[PDB]
């Protein structure tokens, strides 16, 4: 199995700080460090896959966003934040190194939930990233 | 003649996918090979100059967007190209100079520049394509 | 006492032009150089403060934002400045302390921060103009 690259790239933004958090310009997605409990919400991917009734849909991550398990990057590139994604309806997916594609083929189009793996409240504040690429699996 | 700088950047990003095209996120300008036939319209650019009443409107593409005569978007590998057609959605006439796309008469014009595939080019690699462009008068 | 980051990063760009001013984009805001006369007001940047009930909420500029206890915007190209007043329109107290902005009373603030040009600079180079301001704490 292979994973090709046919749609665009989304990201996940998460703005991690202290109690006293001051959120200046635009608005962010912004997270105490405290927030950061096992199972917490963080944001939400929206996809949409067309003409794909015959192929897998799949979401590939960036090669800093995966390991062995999912996790947002920090802007130094060191920290990073494991998260859980699973999609909102309850439709079969299957990881397979940075790769989250459907078990049945189809052009879903669904939300895609990202949530906290494990209570990582001491978690250092900062920027922290997840990019996703859509694409089918084959 | 000569491009002078003065107004704001603009961008066309235009993403190449294969049939099964898979969007993450919300929202952008995505485009499977097959649909980049020749007169394919892509995006589209509003204009508004202001103040240009003695002056030519004029827009410069980025250096990695233009070469002898010809527009074209730059994929995120700085190699691969997709050659578009840039045209008024008015029928003004506008003049192509190196890279810059300005309007053979004077005066402040606003209106939507067209971004049209030239010529059939459905082999072109999937990827993130986009096209700069910068406001300014010509002299 | 030190700033510590703990908040999100906001950005007032500004694109300097001549009376020409030709709008390329969908939206990004511009002004020509005669516009650039003293008080003249550029972008907000709005301030949510959360948490800070017994804290100083506080802004920090880039180390290329300010200079001597002075706020600008940058030039694309790090070279031109464009100085400017930060002021909260709430007409609450704040103290510049080496490219920081900060409250002089705890309290979880949120307001408007508005951006003003600190003097005539109407012979400005037109181009990108950036300020960029991170939230955080004082103490």
């Amino acid at each position: 199995g292979s994973f090709t690259p046919s749609g665009t790239t989304g990201t996940t933004k998460l703005t991690v700080t202290e109690e006293c958090q001051v959120r200046v310009g635009d608005l962010t997605v912004a997270k105490t460090r405290g927030q950061l409990t096992d199972a917490a919400p963080i944001g939400p991917v929206t996809v949409q896959a067309l003409g794909c009734n015959a192929r897998q849909v799949a979401l590939k991550a960036d090669t800093d966003n995966f390991e062995q398990k999912f996790f947002l990057i920090s802007d130094n590139n060191r920290d990073k934040l494991y998260v859980n994604i699973r999609p909102m309806d309850n439709s079969a997916w299957t990881t397979d190194n940075g790769v989250f594609y459907k078990n049945d083929v189809g052009s879903w189009g669904g939300t895609i939930g990202i949530y906290v793996d494990g209570q990582q409240t001491n978690t250092p504040p900062g920027n922290y990233t997840l990019t996703l690429t859509g694409g089918y699996w084959a």
